RNA sequence: GAGAGUCUCUCAGCUGGUACAGUUUUAGAGCUAGAAAUAGCAAGUUAAAAUAAGGCUAGUCCGUUAUCAACUUGAAAAAGUG
DNA sequence: CAATACCGTGTACCAGCTGAGAGACTCT
DNA sequence: CACGGTATTG
């Protein structure tokens, strides 16, 4: 028997048909084990593996993070405790004790209540005298008395646990940047550059306009305005502008022809100044310098808004600067409500659900809550105009523990630390000797190139040690190898060349691995002039001349430079072709030219003999990113450069691998010749062989070598799934397609088909919003300031489009509308009759579409002249790519040709994914694995890969329409129609194999890929005829009886019986809610900790049931404790799991169950099946819910009636009347849908008032349009959708989701255990247990 | 058809180092009039601790990904069964 | 046992490696 | 998000 298997592969399902000759799916009976009457089954062939989403690895990533995290925290405070123990215990030897029981309910503590000082009196003077923490930060820091050494861990401690963050390096002084000072400084080296046009800087506030509270072009604006005859768009306005943060393009100041856009927060600042230092000299550095330094003031200055010459605690005094305000303006406004309006008194401050002062502080509400609540109250009253300013200036009632302290950088806590300890070593030698290791515990984090310190038991870890001992964070540097970590940092992560597979990939900014690139891309270019008859190679002098003359002295080498400045300065050439380059060399020697910069020695770099030395270089810059571990490794060259170079080196630093290693390029070397694969490039007679030639030339060595230089352990099929490339959900999405492949095999005794057709399915507002943030201040547009938007209302395409294009027309230099989007247009830039492409990347937004052109290509030459330069600017800004300003600007470069449109049409119908490429040669190489007598694969199956297009167009042409939300069956459907298509294709052009079978004149290919699909119809328009029979031209076998297999493919898609099964799981994850719900008297209530009792404590609740489980047993009752026998179903969580399957007899029994029957406990996953009476089906849910476990089998002629009625997805217009003729003619089936529905509902659903309810939803908008009745009846289907129950529309009415809250009656049901494909069962009776 | 290097991007996966909030219990003597229910008023900003229960391998480690119908033999990994 | 309604930890930064999609140059 | 847990009302 001979057969073929159609596979559809999606996210979420697996649809799987079989299919014979004649393209039938057949049928056979199935046993059916269990206790059941029924011993076997009839099953079709067709169906689909339903399962949840796969899930990435992040959010456990996330998890196991933070984790570490806090025990990290948890050591720090440990270790300064275990400082201060001695001493503490000779002043109180509870101290710490109270501290650790702080969180336990005086009943159960063992010492006393107070946790400071341990009576009552002194913890209420300690808290009138320091209200805050910062308060005794700041008095432990200035004053010079003696101070209690609780109060002095209680400093160091907040400190240390609440560290702030390490995203600035070096150190950092309070006084270190004064805003005043570094303005008037910068003022002074720019008059002292600029002698004729100075500033005059006298009565300008610096302090009070950079540091304000207001957005960086506000201060900048603000500035500007103080300085008659300068604008912000001038010199001094653009050094301002670089200080405030912005992006400044310092171009037009220095009439420069490169964009110097300078932006200090940006990588490639440090480079892009540079850059600019070159055009206009290095007396401008010390101008750029200072307005750095003015830059750090003013990111100061937010943080510390108080005098930093009153106290060494400039953080402390502000946040007391944020209480002392709190207190006066609460009770300013606790007067002025008192007196205005005395009724709302009680619900601002008393009232714990509204959004006031109550809510605020005792509450759940937010700052921003509570300020969205108080300012109508403060705008309706008088006298709260100062409040009203506090307001918008985000500083009105500020807590000190806000979201917004994540600016804190460690330095400054650290500044805090130090002074305390300096002032109070004097009293306690303890802190004198300890007083480095206290600022070290807060100072040192693990480094992120040594990871995990664990010993052996961490699959995630990497570090070496330099002595077997425990790491503390004064031994780190001495036990912990960092440089062995370090670099096995990286070497844990980097390919090795699969050409040698020993021999690690050189950097990509190697000196080597540059000049390789180079002379790869320089052997195939080849020049033509007058004299000459043929085009010519350039020989190994001329490109050692060009080389040593252009790529050697300029950063990127064009083609007019290699015409004017080799062949017309050396061969005296007028007049060159140049080919194998175009505009420009895509190759260069970048380190060459970054090394030059900072050694100046090019005899140096051109020395061969160092050439070891700069490769040992350029490895460490690219290994590491330790500017001291750099250092310490450079030192072994200390000798061969001056100081100033040695710092300019570490400072440069390299990021990225290439693809080969050095031994490939210049070290493996062809026996007779005696030269390397870079020899070759440099000089290889005439022949002038590139790197793909070397290794595949049989009269050299390097090819043998390679074969040689090859090895191997095997993957599992899963290993292997799992190492692939792409999302997680569509690998367990592939492997669950093989499992069905191997059972469908395992059906039809142990048969391999004779094809199998696989197709698979196509693959952050706030990412949105940051994109368009980005390109906007990149862009210097004022658009966000006139018109603010959510990140959520960027989901709308259309407003996101408005943005991107900074609020103007792409196809015409004119402004846009907002209130106006819904009459403007989105068009794709490339059609999409063409490229099917719908994201933002091909779409544009402009007033009217016909102003691109001709529909019938990309936007025409005077749209590219008009608007060029528009595109370009929103390219730098990021607002468009590169791939959508190249399809924006193509019609320059010729536009479409005709072979883009055959190419466009071939990647509509042939897969070219390689995640499909990969499924298909897994299922190759499983069913086809003998070799011929040639040694060659005997390819028995023919796996075939289609894309969605192909299925999808056909059954819009022959009306095989699908409806996804009616039922589950689609999926299967689907796979049928692959696997039809699919074979009936190769069998009509075997020439096809090579495209479309995994193994191994543009008019033309555009009209016959266009017109492929056209042996299926019967008559064809643009108006031949074809035959009714439709055969193999060379092989005559017949491939399509349009009379009688399109009979075939409907009867196969009206089949009611589709064995959908979704694939039952035991949930994993999280134990539960993570809310930590506050204390109640009930007992789903979860202890955080071994005794802490939630009644007095809180905990958790709602945790996630892992599997149920059968319980036959038997529970006392009553105060009498009778056994009494029960069956019901225990919901083992997920935290219990290891526990239950540790000893469940023993677990059971500690629930309360006795005398239980072991054998009889069943373990039931999530979705498990179970049936009842009239087919009725249910699927576990969880320990007490069901989900609908039916599918609702509408037939063909209502699923094709809703299709063509709701208008789904059209052709010519008399089909269109036709289709509508048909639709008017069967209005009756509207009714008939209705009476399907309801007749299963009543069956299967079972949800009296949500049936009455749409009944009557129903009769209601008998009067609508056929149209929108049909749409709602497809929302209708989703009171019968398998799965959970939902809630769905019914035109306007509501139908809530009917709930199946009690699990009892499947505990007297049939349990059915289904095989992946649901063809084997095994049935059980629960009715004969108990 | 199956690929390779380079260039210009774009998306994705995986790992590590940190920070700030949030929440929970306790501690920040509430006062007065009332026998009480309650009413009037004062006050509020902070800290400690925990942040998956926990585990043994005891590390400044690990604890939410992937994988899982049923049945026999299996100790388990497996293999086999219509 | 009803319907029935409400609820669900979030944000930020820094460092790195890999594949792959798509356009272009050169090739097996 | 959905969809399972939870309390409330009855
Ligand atoms: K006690
Ligand atoms: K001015
Ligand atoms: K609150
Ligand atoms: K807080
Ligand atoms: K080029
Ligand atoms: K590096
Ligand atoms: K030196
Ligand atoms: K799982
Ligand atoms: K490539
Ligand atoms: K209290
Ligand atoms: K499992
Ligand atoms: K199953
Ligand atoms: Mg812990
Ligand atoms: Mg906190």
């Amino acid at each position: 028997k001979k057969y073929s298997i159609g596979l559809a592969i999606g996210t979420n399902s697996v649809g799987w048909a079989v299919i014979t000759d004649e393209y039938k799916v057949p049928s056979k009976k199935f046993k059916v084990l269990g206790n059941t009457d029924r011993h076997s089954i009839k099953k079709n062939l067709i169906g689909a593996l339903l399962f949840d989403s796969g899930e990435t690895a992040e959010a456990t990533r996330l998890k196991r993070t933070a984790r570490r995290r806090y025990t990290r925290r948890k050591n720090r405070i440990c270790y300064l405790q275990e400082i201060f123990s001695n001493e503490m215990a000779k002043v109180d030897d509870s101290f710490f004790h109270r501290l650790e029981e702080s969180f336990l309910v005086e009943e159960d503590k063992k010492h006393e209540r107070h946790p400071i000082f341990g009576n009552i009196v002194d913890e209420v003077a300690y808290h009138e005298k320091y209200p805050t923490i910062y308060h005794l930060r700041k008095k432990l820091v200035d004053s010079t008395d003696k101070a209690d050494l609780r109060l002095i861990y209680l400093a160091l401690a907040h400190m240390i646990k609440f560290r702030g963050h390490f995203l600035i390096e070096g150190d950092l002084n309070p006084d270190n940047s004064d805003v005043d000072k570094l303005f008037i400084q910068l003022v002074q080296t720019y008059n002292q550059l600029f002698e004729e046009n100075p500033i005059n800087a006298s009565g300008v506030d610096a302090k009070a306009i950079l540091s304000a509270r207001l957005s960086k072009s506000r201060r900048l604006e603000n500035l500007i305005a103080q300085l008659p005859g300068e604008k912000k768009n001038g010199l001094f306005g653009n050094l301002i502008a670089l200080s405030l943060g912005l992006t400044p393009n310092f171009k037009s100041n220095f009439d420069l022809a490169e964009d110097a856009k300078l932006q200090l927060s940006k990588d490639t600042y440090d480079d892009d100044l540079d850059n600019l230092l070159a055009q206009i000299g290095d007396q401008y550095a010390d101008l750029f310098l200072a307005a750095k330094n003015l830059s750090d003031a003013i990111l100061l200055s937010d943080i510390l808004r108080v005098n930093t010459e009153i106290t060494k605690a400039p953080l402390s005094a502000s946040m007391i600067k944020r209480y002392d305000e709190h207190h006066q303006d609460l009770t300013l406004l606790k007067a002025l409500v008192r007196q205005q309006l005395p009724e709302k008194y009680k619900e601002i401050f008393f009232d714990q659900s509204k959004n006031g002062y109550a809510g605020y502080i005792d509450g759940g509400a937010s700052q921003e809550e509570f300020y969205k609540f108080i300012k109508p109250i403060l705008e309706k009253m008088d006298g709260t105009e100062e409040l009203l300013v506090k307001l918008n200036r985000e500083d009105l009632l500020r807590k000190q523990r806000t979201f917004d302290n994540g600016s804190i950088p460690h330095q400054i806590h650290l500044g805090e630390l130090h002074a305390i300890l300096r002032r109070q070593e004097d009293f306690y030698p303890f802190l004198k000797d300890n007083r480095e290791k206290i600022e070290k515990i807060l100072t040192f984090r693990i480094p992120y190139y040594v990871g995990p310190l664990a010993r052996g038991n961490s699959r995630f870890a990497w570090m070496t040690r330099k002595s077997e001992e425990t790491i503390t964070p004064w031994n780190f540097e001495e036990v912990v190898d960092k440089g062995a970590s370090a670099q096995s940092f990286i070497e844990r992560m980097t390919n090795f060349d699969k050409n040698l597979p020993n021999e690690k990939v050189l950097p990509k900014h190697s000196l080597l691995y540059e000049y390789f690139t180079v002379y790869n891309e320089l052997t195939k270019v080849k020049y033509v002039t007058e004299g000459m008859r043929k085009p010519a190679f350039l020989s190994g002098e001329q490109k050692k001349a060009i080389v040593d003359l252009l790529f050697k002295t300029n950063r990127k080498v064009t083609v007019k430079q290699l015409k004017e400045d080799y062949f017309k300065k050396i061969e005296c050439f007028d007049s060159v072709e140049i080919s194998g380059v175009e505009d420009r060399f895509n190759a260069s020697l970048g380190t060459y030219h970054d090394l030059l910069k900072i050694i100046k020695d090019k005899d140096f770099l051109d020395n061969e003999e160092n050439e070891d030395i700069l490769e040992d270089i350029v490895l460490t810059l690219t290994l590491f990113e330790d500017r001291e571990m750099i250092e310490e490794r450079l030192k072994t060259y200390a000798h061969l450069f001056d100081d100033k170079v040695m710092k300019q080196l570490k400072r440069r630093r390299y990021t990225g691998w290439g693809r080969l290693s050095r031994k490939l390029i210049n070290g493996i070397r062809d026996k007779q010749s005696g030269k390397t694969i870079l020899d070759f490039l440099k000089s290889d007679g005439f022949a002038n062989r590139n790197f793909m030639q070397l290794i595949h030339d049989d009269s050299l060595t390097f090819k043998e070598d390679i074969q040689k230089a090859q090895v191997s352990q095997g993957d599992s099929l899963h290993e292997h799934i799992a190492n692939l490339a792409g999302s997680p959900a569509i690998k367990k999405g592939i492997l669950q397609t093989v499992k069905v492949v191997d059972e469908l095999v395992k059906v039809m005794g142990r048969h391999k088909p004779e094809n199998i057709v696989i197709e698979m399915a196509r693959e952050n507002s706030r990412e949105r919003m940051k994109r368009i943030e980005e390109g906007i201040k990149e862009l210097g547009s004022q658009i966000l300031k006139e018109h603010p938007v959510e990140n959520t209302q960027l989901q709308n395409e259309k407003l996101y489009l408005y943005y991107l294009q900074n609020g103007r027309d792409m196809y015409v230099d004119q402004e846009l509308d907002i209130n106006r989007l819904s009459d403007y247009d989105v068009d794709a830039i490339v059609p999409q009759s063409f490229l099917k492409d719908d994201s933002i990347d091909n779409k544009v937004l402009t007033r009217s579409d016909k102003n691109r052109g001709k529909s019938d290509n990309v936007p025409s030459e005077e749209v590219v002249k008009k608007m060029k330069n528009y595109w370009r600017q929103l390219l730098n800004a990021k607002l468009i790519t590169q791939r959508k300003f190249d399809n924006l600007t193509k019609a320059e470069r010729g536009g479409l040709s005709e072979l883009d449109k055959a190419g466009f049409i071939k990647r509509q119908l042939v897969e070219t994914r390689q995640i499909t490429k990969h499924v298909a040669q897994i299922l190759d190489s499983r069913m086809n694995t003998k070799y011929d007598e040639n040694d060659k694969l005997i390819r028995e199956v023919k796996v075939i890969t289609l894309k969605s297009k192909l299925v999808s167009d056909f059954r819009k042409d022959f009306q095989f329409y699908k409806v996804r939300e009616i039922n589950n069956y689609h999926h299967a459907h689907d796979a049928y129609l692959n696997a039809v298509v699919g074979t009936a294709l190769i069998k009509k052009y075997p020439k096809l194999e090579s495209e479309f079978v995994y193994g191994d004149k543009a008019t033309a290919k555009y009209f016959f890929y266009s017109n492929i699909m056209n042996f299926f119809k019967t008559e064809i328009t643009l108006i031949r005829k074809r035959p009714l029979i439709e055969t193999n031209g060379e092989t005559g076998e017949i491939v399509w009886d349009k009379g009688r297999d399109f009979a075939t493919v409907r009867k196969v898609l009206s089949m009611p019986q589709v064995n959908i099964v979704k694939k039952t799981e035991v949930q994993t994850g999280g134990f539960s809610k993570e809310s930590i719900l506050p204390k109640r008297n009930s007992d789903k209530l979860i202890a955080r900790k071994k005794d802490w009792d939630p009644k007095k404590y809180g905990g958790f609740d709602s945790p996630t049931v892992a599997y149920s489980v059968l319980v036959v047993a038997k529970v006392e009752k009553g105060k009498s404790k009778k056994l009494k026998s029960v069956k019901e179903l225990l919901g083992i969580t997920i935290m219990e799991r290891s526990s239950f399957e540790k000893n469940p007899i023993d677990f059971l029994e500690a629930k309360g169950y006795k005398e239980v029957k072991k054998d009889l406990i069943i373990k039931l996953p999530k979705y498990s099946l179970f049936e009842l009476e009239n087919g009725r089906k249910r699927m576990l849910a969880s320990a007490g819910e069901l989900q609908k476990g039916n599918e609702l089998a509408l037939p063909s002629k209502y699923v094709n009636f809703l299709y063509l009625a709701s208008h789904y997805e059209k052709g010519s217009p008399e089909d269109n009347e036709q289709k509508q003729l048909f639709v008017e003619q069967h209005k009756h089936y509207l009714d008939e849908i209705i009476e399907q529905i309801s007749e299963f509902s009543k069956r299967v659903i079972l949800a009296d008032a949500n049936l009455d309810k749409v009944l009557s939803a129903y009769n209601k908008h008998r009067d609508k349009p056929i149209r929108e009745q049909a749409e709602n009846i497809i929302h209708l289907f989703t009171l019968t959708n398998l799965g959970a129950p939902a809630a769905f529309k019914y035109f306007d009415t509501t139908i809530d989701r009917k709930r199946y809250t009690s699990t009892k009656e499947v505990l007297d049901a049939t349990l059915i255990h289904q095989s992946i494909t649901g063809l084997y069962e095994t049935r059980i009776d629960l009715s004969q247990l108990g």
